[PDB]
C-alpha cells in the first residue's frame, strides 16, 4: 500500500528555512511523479510543487526561486527545501504521488490526509 510520511515542518520566524521530508513505501516510487501539497486554514489543497520521475519539476508561482524539491529514488524520498519563509506559507504540508493543480478527488485527498498526516509548516510574523 502506498504509505507517505513525512516530516521536517516546524515553527519559525518569517524569513527562516525548513526542509521537509517524505518516505514512500509500498509503492514503485521511482516510476511515481511526487508532489507537495499543502493547506491553511479555509484554503483549497494546492500543489506547491513537483517532481516527475524524469527529474523535471514544477513549482507554483508563488514558490519559485524559494523552494527546491528534489528526490533520492534509493531512499524512496521526496524533500522540499523551503527558504525565505513567509507568514502566507504556514499550512500542513503533504506529499502524494500526484502533481497535478486542479482541484479534483483525487488532490482534494491529499490534504485530508488520505495518504499520510502531513507535517505542520508555521511561519510566524516578526
Amino acid at each position: 500500500q502506498v504509505q507517505l510520511v513525512e516530516s521536517g515542518g516546524g515553527s519559525v520566524q518569517a524569513g527562516g528555512s525548513l526542509r521537509l521530508s517524505c518516505t514512500a513505501s509500498g509503492f514503485t516510487f521511482d516510476d511515481s511523479d511526487m508532489g507537495w501539497y499543502h493547506q491553511a486554514p479555509g484554503n483549497e489543497c494546492e500543489l506547491v510543487s513537483a517532481i516527475f520521475s524524469d527529474g523535471s519539476t514544477y513549482y507554483a508561482d508563488s514558490v519559485k526561486g524559494r523552494f527546491t524539491i528534489s528526490r533520492d529514488n534509493a531512499k524512496n524520498t521526496v524533500y522540499l527545501q523551503m527558504n525565505s519563509l513567509k507568514p502566507e506559507d504556514t499550512a500542513m504540508y503533504y506529499c502524494a504521488a500526484a502533481t497535478t493543480t486542479v482541484a479534483s478527488p483525487p488532490v482534494r485527498h491529499v490534504c485530508n490526509g488520505y495518504w499520510g498526516q502531513g507535517t505542520q509548516v508555521t511561519v510566524s510574523s516578526h
